[PDB]
């Protein structure tokens, strides 16, 4: 058994990149011994991701190997560091090396690179990989020194070609006992073998398994165009995320805070923007340490920004508004906001937030800053759907693709901080990263590529990890796809696209607690129940939308009411189908009135059918009252839309057979009474002002 | 001015017939002086209504006139008595006689009788009547004596021919100044002039007016085949019935009573015969003075007669039953019953009563006996219709005809005792009339004529008046036309044909008082009303009719009930349409449940639509309960059909949302509760016996 104290891992790294630190973490997990060559030096090996080169690695290794030229007792493994993670122990590594019977074992790959013609000089192998890969090899220090000492070439010459031609010398190959890891027992190069590699999980550790050769490799090399696939594996292997310990690089549990440049982007008509702007004032971060930048591209949102701008300017240390009259494109606005933080050394963190991002966690900014990453984004999903603000994978031409663990992350079956290829809508970028690693102005612009994609690609080109955290509940994403702005209050029509946000804005705040019991629902008259339904904003906007239409009924008008025999009992009103809001109001009936009715009348079941839905207006000089009658309905919904005294005097509902009077209606509250046989009722005269009510004859 | 003390009326009468007494009454009304010739003698003038004759009148007048042969101061009017009424005063009579300028004025008529060939010897007249009528003439005693003294012929020779040939002597006509009353100024012969005579009314007196000649005749002669028309006029003229004094020959205001032979006739299947038989025990007349005869021709009624025969035999002095096994025809049975009283000198009055006669006035027998007529009938009409138990007129061939005052009598605009040509169903005949005036056995039989018509014709042939009294409310006539006896209880199906009687038998006795307020209706649970509806007999017969059908439902059966979502809530029941009683029960709903519902739920209006009508049976070994559910109805009718404790234990209705239980239902009482939304209810288990209820889902 070879002593693990005799094993030395040698790698090359000119800077402590995130890839290098990910490698060191995997090495320290198995208690490896790693000597790093080249830290602080300039990389003279040319463009590594674009062409051949990397000879500077061999030059540095050759100089380092002169100390160990006679050390037969020492085993040395050389690996890359930026795109390599370790998945096995040094004990298992050395046992597999001895089993190989080799004295210097190179990794094998599918492609004969960089000279494809040399592939016939290679020995013929069976199902295994056939050609040498310089990204990783392990052997005796003496044998390695005899190979690397022959290096006499330029810093940008290809290292793999140098090792390949030495391996293709049959005399040298057999004298020094050089070999290749054909079946990936030790080294797993990913390029050309993505469909052979799967994750193998354990309790507190993850590995990869080669399903082609049924092996458990020690070294995972994301060589060539497999960087993102290695990022994916690196989220688990070796102790990234485990079924028992969760993520092992996050903060599972949570004096001046860093100064932050908060940039808000409104690049399309967005629902509930006033609610988004008011939510900025509620973010749990000292506003004296936050600078606000807001780019609005929509003239539709100019009144919204203007309403809240005094409070924003009074809240944050400094504010800046870039409006639609500046003709900025989204890529230009995002370049400008980011460069405003880059050119300010007092900007310690950059926080980009889009209008369709609803942050339910007011501690989002603290949590992401405390995660201490270069770039990190909170996970935000469309409510009840799989769509969210990140991608797990890329198609070969850098387009959307679904990763194998995307659904587990969105559903939060696995939580942590994840290295992902794409993020959007909300992210926190370290300001020093913008200054030292991405100093260019054209991060979002420069191409015909989409700005969101150009931003992520600009960071991936620099080796910057794009982190995504589902460690906490952060928020959701608003549906903005087909937002109809051709209304006086477009957010009234958002009951389908954004139901959660529509409820919080238009459904009464105490509605849910009333539905869950708690003695909020009243019964002022026998079998006439009284519960809060609509918020004051819903009533104010609904009435406003009615008067904006203006076509109130009068004579020649018929309602589904029943007086003495044949008799016409009309109201001055506007029906929901007149204004195009019936489909929306019927959804409110199905979602909110239906379940309330079944709770109050045990035994009754309803789908909330309603042909007659309309808003009644009462006025002393128009029609101030409604004479006794029945309703063509099983039960009737009567919602007060304004305040008694403030907006009108008099009014009220009176149930004759009980001598019971709803003297003082409540704005947004609803009456629930049977419509036939027993509740002959009457609308008491409106003596002053104007009285609005919303009426629905349910289940006719 | 001729002194009325010089006027003498001479008439002939062998007996004081009703016609003679009607004449004397009219004479005494105007204070006439009447000498009657021939009382007590045998009529030897032959058949007067069948051929020529009447010379016995002239023989008696001739002998009487010898006293007055020289009395120039005396005016004498001769008239018939059996078919003559007086309509004017002697003063008006004598003024018109002087105006004629005649010394002996005969009545004129349209027909030259009895020798039609003599009519050319008559003088030519204009529009007036041309020929002599011997029924009435007025003249000086001297002139009359010179005419009648020439009588030298047989008792059965024609008097009119004797007077006619004397009048056709032109020398005698002009010497004695004989004349005819061409334009009916004094005498009005009815034969050949019915369309010229109308009644002229006054405050306390009625006359007749001749519309052809615009005259007011003094003497009305119903000569020949106009007896019934004179009977009609005699009901008014001169003081029969007047607009101010009413009838002047009736009892407008009401110690052993006379013995009576009560004959009951059941000649067809008759509805409510048990109720008729029980009503006999309630007639307000001492039953020790009544003999009961009952002829039943229907085997369908044998059980009914048998049920009540012990009580009848115990009630009346003597009883006799003639059943269907005797093969008697209605004419033979009515002959037998009438002759049983005729051959008994202890029978003082005969009271014939048919099964379709409902006597609502228990004092009917006293009232009719106190009227002191030979034959008298109480007016009984079909409820709300014009059909009744008498005719006002006859067609020329002795068939039905409507008299000019028929509707006034049936509607009781004119009330009194009326001389009518036909009566039926109920009449009281003086026993001595049967013994002295109609001794024949074949009163109803003998012809192919209908028995009811043969009976009336037998009395009209003898000059017996058939009196009808609408002076009081006496009763009604049952509809027996299409009585369907193919049921276990046929009277259940009588809601249409006899609604008044159907109500009194099957609608609860305290129902009406409950509908009119009076605090009988209860409200045991909120909006669940409780009122009496069906009598105990209705419940017992309805349940019996259900079990006689026997086809109770079970599995595979569906009702219009609503449980949790889609759910089947059936009952072991029989629907009304299965047994052919839906049209009848729907009538009960329209007539009795409808108005009660509108009274209890002010504002609601209903036509009592009900598709689901059925009788539910609950049993411990079958289906003892009904689980919570709603009803496919606006309101539900729940009628208990038997007694709790006596017929079943347990059971009852429970309304869940009110924690209210109808623990003790009442037989024949009905529950009225809404069927939807608020009154989720349940049928409590029937632990012992059998529980029946009638259910209707109204206004679905
Ligand atoms: O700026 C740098 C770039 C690279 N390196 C070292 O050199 C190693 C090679 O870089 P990469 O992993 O990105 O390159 P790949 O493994 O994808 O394949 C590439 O390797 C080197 C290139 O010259 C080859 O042409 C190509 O095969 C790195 O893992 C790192 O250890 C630095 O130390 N500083
Ligand atoms: O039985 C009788 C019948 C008749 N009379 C007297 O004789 C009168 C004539 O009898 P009716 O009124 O019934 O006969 P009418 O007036 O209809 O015509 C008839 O009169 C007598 C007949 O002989 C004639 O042939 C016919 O014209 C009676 O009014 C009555 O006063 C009797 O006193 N006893
Ligand atoms: C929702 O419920 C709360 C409490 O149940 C309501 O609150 C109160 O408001 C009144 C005056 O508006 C105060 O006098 C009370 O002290 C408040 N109580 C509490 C506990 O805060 C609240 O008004 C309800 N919402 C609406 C829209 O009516
Ligand atoms: C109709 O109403 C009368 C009285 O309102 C009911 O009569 C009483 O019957 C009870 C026992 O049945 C007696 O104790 C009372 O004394 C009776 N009262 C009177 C005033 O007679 C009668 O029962 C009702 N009819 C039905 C069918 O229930
Ligand atoms: C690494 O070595 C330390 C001793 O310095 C030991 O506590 C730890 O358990 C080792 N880890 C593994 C995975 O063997
Ligand atoms: C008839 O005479 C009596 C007197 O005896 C008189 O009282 C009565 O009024 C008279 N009737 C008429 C109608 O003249
Ligand atoms: O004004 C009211 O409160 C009653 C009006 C009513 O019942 C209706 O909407 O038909
Ligand atoms: O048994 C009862 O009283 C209730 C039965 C019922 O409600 C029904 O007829 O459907
Ligand atoms: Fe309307
Ligand atoms: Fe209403
Ligand atoms: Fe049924
Ligand atoms: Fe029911
Ligand atoms: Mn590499
Ligand atoms: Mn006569």
């Amino acid at each position: 058994p070879v002593n693990p104290e005799k094993l030395l891992v040698i790698t090359v790294a000119t800077a402590e990149t995130e890839g290098y630190l990910r490698f060191l973490r995997s090495a320290e997990f198995f208690n490896y011994t790693v000597r790093t060559l080249g830290l602080g030096e300039e990389w003279r090996g040319g463009d590594v991701a674009r062409t051949v080169g990397g000879g500077q690695k061999v030059r540095w290794l050759k100089k380092e190997m002169e100390k160990y030229a006679d050390r037969e007792d020492m085993i040395i493994m050389f690996v890359d560091s930026y795109d390599v993670i370790l998945a096995g122990s040094p004990t298992e590594l050395l046992k597999k090396f001895v089993q190989s019977g080799s004295r210097l074992l190179f990794s094998a790959e599918s492609f004969c690179w960089p000279e494809w013609g040399l592939a016939e000089q290679y020995p013929e192998v069976g199902t295994g990989k056939r050609f040498l890969n310089s990204g990783g090899f392990i052997g005796f220090a003496t044998t390695i020194h005899q190979i690397v000492r022959q290096w006499k070439y330029k810093d940008d010459d290809d290292d793999q070609l140098f090792y390949t031609r030495l391996y293709l010398d049959p005399g040298l190959r057999e004298k020094l006992s050089l070999n290749l890891d054909h079946k990936s027992r030790i080294f797993q190069n990913l390029n050309g073998a993505l469909d052979e590699v799967v994750l193998k999980f354990d309790r507190n550790r993850v590995r990869i398994r080669n399903v082609a050769y049924d092996t458990l490799p020690i070294v995972v090399h994301g060589n060539g165009p497999t960087k993102l696939q290695l990022n994916y594996l690196g989220n688990y292997v070796p102790n990234g995320w485990t079924p028992e310990g969760g993520c092992g690089f996050c903060n599972q549990d949570r004096q001046p805070p860093p100064r932050v440049f908060l940039a808000v982007f409104v690049e399309q008509p967005t629902p509930f923007l006033p609610r988004f702007l008011q939510r900025l004032l509620l973010l749990d971060y000292p506003p004296d340490r936050v600078t606000l930048f807001l780019h609005n591209n929509e003239v539709f949102h100019e009144p919204h920004i203007a309403d809240s701008w005094p409070q924003l300017q009074d809240h944050f240390s400094a504010v800046k508004l870039v409006g639609p009259e500046e003709a900025l494109s989204p890529g230009e606005a995002r370049d400008m906001a980011m460069d405003l933080c880059r050119q300010d050394p007092e900007c310690e963190f950059y926080f980009s937030l889009d209008a369709d991002a609803v942050l339910t966690n007011l501690q989002t900014l603290r949590i992401l800053i405390e995660e201490n990453r270069k770039v990190i984004a909170p996970m935000l999903s469309r409510h009840g759907k799989l769509w969210s603000n990140f991608w797990g994978a890329l198609s070969p031409d850098e387009y959307y693709a679904r990763s194998e663990d995307y659904v587990e992350l969105v559903q939060r079956k696995r939580v942590g901080v994840w290295n992902v290829p794409y993020i959007s809508q909300a992210y926190v970028i370290r300001g020093d990263t913008l200054r030292m690693e991405l100093p260019q102005r054209d991060v979002f612009s420069g191409s015909d590529t989409d700005p969101d994609m150009a931003f992520c690609k600009s960071f991936r080109d620099k080796g910057i990890f794009l982190h995504l955290s589902n460690q906490h509940e952060f928020g959701r994403l608003l549906a903005t796809s087909r937002y109809d702005t051709e209304h006086l209050h477009p957010d009234l029509w958002q009951i389908f696209d954004n139901p959660v946000d529509w409820k919080e804005q238009y459904i009464h705040e105490n509605y849910s607690r009333a539905l869950e019991g708690e003695g909020i629902v009243e019964q002022p008259c026998p079998d006439v129940y009284w519960f809060p339904l609509l918020s004051e904003q819903m009533c104010d906007e609904l009435v406003a939308e009615m008067e904006h239409y203006g076509q109130w009924s009068g004579g020649r008008h018929e309602d589904s009411r029943l007086a003495g025999g044949y008799e016409n009992v009309p109201t001055v009103d506007i029906h929901m189908k007149q204004v195009g809001y019936e489909d929306q109001w019927l959804q409110l009936l199905r979602t909110y009135v239906g379940p309330m009715t079944e709770s109050l009348f045990p035994g009754y079941h309803t789908k909330a059918r309603a042909v007659m839905n309309f808003v009644v207006r009462y006025r002393p000089d128009e029609q101030p009252s409604l004479r006794p009658h029945h309703d063509s309905s099983t039960f009737t919904l009567n919602v007060a839309l304004n305040h008694k005294g403030l907006d009108y005097e008099g009014g009220g509902c009176r149930f004759l057979r009980y001598d019971c009077v709803i003297s003082s209606p409540r704005k947004g509250w609803a009456l629930l009474h049977p419509g036939r046989l027993t509740h002959y009722h009457e609308g008491l005269p409106t003596t002053w002002g104007t009285r609005y009510i919303m009426v629905s004859f349910v289940d006719p």
